[PDB]
C-alpha cells in the first residue's frame, strides 16, 4: 500500500489493483487526466517502482556485464540511462533506468511487477563482482510531468534544491536533502521523478496539487506512455522477445566489441539473422485497436504475414486509434486488422505518435 492511499481518497481517486498495490486508475476523468499532461502538468503516484541502490568499487564493472547499454557512457554524476537487461536467449527480462552517482554508487529503478524476478537476477550475478545491493522502499516516489510540470514542481524546491537542478538536462538524477530529482518520465513531455522519504510524501503530494498540478491516474499514464511509443514490458516485450524486436535496438551498445554482456552473442546472432520489428498503426475509421488483436499483410514477395498488436488504445491527443504491433519483415504502408468481423486497413507509421504536446510529423 503506498503511503499516498490517504491523499489518493482524498483527491477522488477510484481504486484498481495494479499488480498487487490498490492505485488510481483516475480520479474523475482519465481523458482530462491525459490532456493535463499534454497542456498542463499532472502527477503520478510511481511509489509502486522499486529504487535499488548498488554500492561497491567494481558497480560500473558489474552494470557493464549486467545490463545491453553500456553505463561506460555515464560519465558526469547523475547521469542516467535507459537499457535492457538480457537473459542468455537474448530475450528481455526487464527494462530499466539506471544512473551513475560515483564509481562506488549507482542506482536501477524498477517496476513492481518484475521486481521479485529483477532483484533475484541482480543479486546472483552481483556477488562475484562483490555489489551491496539495497532496497529503497523507505522511498516513495511522484512523477511530475507536462509543460508546467518541472515550474510547478520547482515552487516547492528549496534554494539548495533549486540550485542543484538548475539547467539539469534530461536524463539526470540528483539528491538535493530529502528529494531526489530526475529529469526522467515516461509520457513524451518534460517533467521530474521526484523520490522521498515515504514520511514526507503525503505532504509533498498535497503542496504539488496547491502548485497546480492535477492527480493522474494509471487510465491516463498508459495513453500517454502509448503515445510517446514508450515500452510496456509483458506487452512490447518479454523473455521471449528479442530488444531488437521491441524497438530496443537503439539501446544496444555494441561497441566496444570487447565488452562482455549477458545476452551478447544472442543478440549478435539475432542481428546478423534479422528479426520481426515494432512498428505503429492508425486507425482512423470508427473503433479502437486491442491488444493482441492480429495484424495481417502480403509481402512483395508474395508471402503471407501476420504479427500482433502489443499495445493498443485510443488517443485522446488524436482522437483516433492508435497502436505497437510486432510484425514481421517487409511491412509495407498499410495492413489489415478485423474490426467488427470485417477487415479494416490500418496505416503502418513509426512506433511513436504524439511528443511534447504535439503529434509526430507522419502524423500532420
Amino acid at each position: 500500500q503506498t503511503p499516498l492511499y490517504e491523499q489518493h481518497t482524498l483527491c477522488g481517486a477510484r481504486m484498481v489493483d495494479f499488480h498487487g498495490w490498490m492505485m488510481p486508475l483516475h480520479y474523475g476523468s482519465q481523458i482530462d487526466e491525459h490532456h493535463a499532461v499534454r497542456t498542463d502538468a499532472g502527477m503520478f503516484d510511481v511509489s509502486h517502482m522499486t529504487i535499488v541502490d548498488l554500492r561497491g568499487s567494481r558497480t560500473r564493472e558489474f552494470l557493464r556485464y549486467l545490463l545491453a547499454n553500456d553505463v561506460a557512457k555515464l560519465t558526469k554524476s547523475g547521469k542516467a540511462l535507459y537499457s535492457g537487461m538480457l537473459n542468455a536467449s537474448g530475450g528481455v527480462i526487464d527494462d530499466l533506468i539506471v544512473y551513475y552517482f560515483t564509481e562506488d554508487f549507482f542506482r536501477l529503478v524498477v517496476n513492481s511487477a518484475t521486481r521479485e524476478k529483477d532483484l533475484s537476477w541482480i543479486t546472483q550475478h552481483a556477488e562475484p563482482f562483490g555489489i551491496e545491493i539495497t532496497v529503497r522502499d523507505d522511498l516513495s516516489m511522484i512523477a511530475v510531468q507536462g509543460p508546467n510540470a518541472q515550474a510547478k514542481a520547482a515552487t516547492l524546491f528549496n534554494d539548495a534544491q533549486r540550485q542543484a537542478v538548475e539547467g539539469m538536462k534530461p536524463f539526470f538524477g540528483v539528491q538535493a536533502g530529502d528529494l531526489f530529482i530526475a529529469t526522467t518520465g515516461y509520457t513524451g513531455e518534460a517533467g521530474y521523478e521526484i523520490a522521498l522519504p515515504n514520511e514526507k510524501a503525503a505532504d509533498f503530494w498535497r503542496a504539488l496539487v496547491e502548485a497546480g498540478v492535477k492527480p493522474c491516474g494509471l487510465g491516463a499514464r498508459d495513453t500517454l506512455r502509448l503515445e510517446a511509443g514508450m515500452n510496456l514490458y509483458g506487452q512490447e516485450m518479454d523473455e521471449t522477445i528479442s530488444p531488437l524486436a521491441a524497438n530496443m535496438g537503439w539501446t544496444i551498445a555494441w561497441e566496444p566489441a570487447d565488452r562482455d554482456f549477458i545476452g551478447r552473442e544472442a543478440l549478435e546472432v539475432q542481428r546478423e539473422h534479422g528479426t520481426e520489428k515494432l512498428v505503429g498503426l492508425v486507425m482512423t475509421e470508427k473503433g479502437v485497436l486491442r491488444n493482441e488483436l492480429p495484424v495481417r499483410f502480403t509481402d512483395a514477395q508474395g508471402n503471407q504475414h501476420e504479427g500482433i498488436i502489443t499495445s493498443g488504445t485510443f488517443s485522446p491527443t488524436l482522437g483516433y486509434s492508435i497502436a505497437l504491433a510486432r510484425v514481421p519483415e517487409g511491412i509495407g504502408e498499410t495492413a489489415i486488422v478485423q474490426i467488427r468481423n470485417r477487415e479494416m486497413p490500418v496505416k503502418v507509421t513509426k512506433p511513436v505518435f504524439v511528443r511534447n504536446g504535439k503529434a509526430v510529423a507522419g502524423l500532420c
